């Protein structure tokens, strides 16, 4: 289990703060303009994320590793206001209004990377489609800390209830980054490097992805 | 309209005018033809959460997959789901643990199961609904026919040995008319697929009860 740590060495040599865009954002040097157009791209992933995990669900028979599955699923889509319910009013809080956000056209960026978490998912190996979140979601917790700081030092946030997208779980998102780490053991078919190279594509999409927001 | 099409082929193809249940609500069925059926059925059994998971994962209509959602919930979310419940019944019919995981499903056991995973993995979103609307707007009448046969003629007198068919079936009528509701939402011009699902999984899971006589 060392390509355990060959993976979590590739998410740390390749992690979404070290990114420009998100140096930026810790800064305060983003525009209005900038935030706007990364929420609203977002979307489509947002969207998505309970597909990804329904994807793998759907071709799985170890019982156990699908209630770990169902588990996540339900955090993101069940009840009211689930993920996507705080990820519109995230959207709403930086002026977008909810027709700006239902007419914006997905970036190419934002759809390759979409398609990107959805070939891992929907492929051959369920130990890789889990890595291709893994290496996603490891990543959110400290994402989401960094984030809520620039909010409300630099962009003006005071309403606590305008950022709940990134506070009500970042407890949750842990929990969900152990458990996908011990779905890749259970579910492991002598196909580490297919995890490796899930990783790898994931982790240089959600680069491209953030390469979007910047001249 | 189509679905009325829709559930007058499931009305002429239903499971309890098969000879197996026929036979059931006499009372004309071995314990071992009963140990038989409740192990060959386990295959489905634990599928069924795959059924749903299959047409979520292929879907963008948020609602939709928010109705999809409840139902795969209602199906494997806590404890005992349905696959506990349904291996409570096995056991209650004198089958071990050991003999339930030892089971090799039959071949009309996984042509049904194919059956479905055909239809909610393939090209038709309202295709794929209608494929398990045509096994669970069945259920109800089912549940409730199988839970007299039980404790008619089969000794069933702790109701907790047919939970499966009492927790739920109240659930699974609201299952059948949230599916007739899905197949509305999803249609693309498909319903020819609709009903085309729906004569393959009646005609499955008259080819399962079958394989038992």
């Amino acid at each position: 289990m060392n390509f355990l740590d060959q993976l979590d060495l590739i998410i740390q040599n390749k992690h979404m703060l070290e990114h420009t865009f998100y140096v930026k954002w810790s800064k305060g040097e983003l525009t209005k303009e900038q935030l706007q157009a990364y929420a609203k791209d977002y979307y489509l992933h947002i969207k998505a994320f309970p597909k990804y995990l329904s994807a793998i669900h759907s071709r799985c028979d170890d019982l156990e590793a699908r209630k770990l599955l169902l588990d996540n699923l339900m955090d993101e889509e069940n009840g009211y206001p689930n993920h996507i319910d705080l990820w519109k009013q995230f959207v709403f809080a930086l002026g977008v209004t909810p027709e700006e956000l239902e007419a914006h056209e997905p970036s190419e960026a934002a759809k390759a990377k979409v398609a990107t978490f959805m070939r891992w998912c929907t492929g051959d190996s369920l130990a890789a489609g889990v890595a291709a979140l893994y290496s996603y979601e490891s990543q959110i917790p400290r994402i989401a800390r960094e984030k809520i700081r620039g909010l409300t030092e630099y962009f003006g946030f005071s309403n606590p209830e305008d950022y709940a997208y990134f506070t009500e779980h970042e407890e949750a998102d842990v929990r969900h980054a152990r458990e996908e780490k011990a779905l890749i053991e259970m579910l492991l078919k002598d196909d580490a490097d297919k995890v490796l190279e899930a990783s790898q594509e994931v982790t240089q999409s959600l680069y491209g992805f953030l390469d979007s927001f910047l001249d």
